[PDB]
């Protein structure tokens, strides 16, 4: 039974599409969080299990971000500037500009996170909340 949350947080109100995400991001002046993943990916499964259950992450996701998760690539090459690996978490500023400066610990997989990177993902969500202005 297909859900929109796909394990990333059932109490988040997820948008369905990138264009919807951008529409609400700009109107509500909130960043958009785009989580790219696959269901048959162990690393995607492990990350979403800890993401779903993290209180601080869930409060930000619910109240400070527009939230989207996808298992197929969008039409925007700016959301995959160093490849289409997953899991891949990109932030988009309300100005519609992708925050390519908000990156995880791996230099050749800049937008991936593993479970041990939760403190860094939390800090990067906060970085995304400090809007381009």
């Amino acid at each position: 039974p297909q859900t929109l949350s796909r394990g990333w947080g059932d109490d988040i109100t997820w948008v369905q599409t990138y264009e919807e995400g951008l529409f609400y991001a700009q109107k509500s002046k909130k960043p958009l969080m785009v989580i790219h993943h696959l269901e048959d990916c162990q690393y995607s499964q492990a990350l979403k299990k800890v993401f779903a259950q993290n209180e601080e992450i869930q409060e930000m996701a619910q109240n400070k971000f527009i939230m989207l998760n996808l298992m197929h690539e969008t039409t925007d090459k700016n959301l995959s500037p160093d490849g289409q690996y997953v899991p891949r978490i990109m932030f988009v500023d309300p100005s519609l500009t992708v925050r390519a400066d908000i990156a995880g610990r791996y230099s050749n997989r800049l937008y991936t996170y593993e479970p041990r990177d939760l403190p860094l993902l939390i800090e990067n969500m906060k970085k995304a909340l400090r809007l381009i202005q």
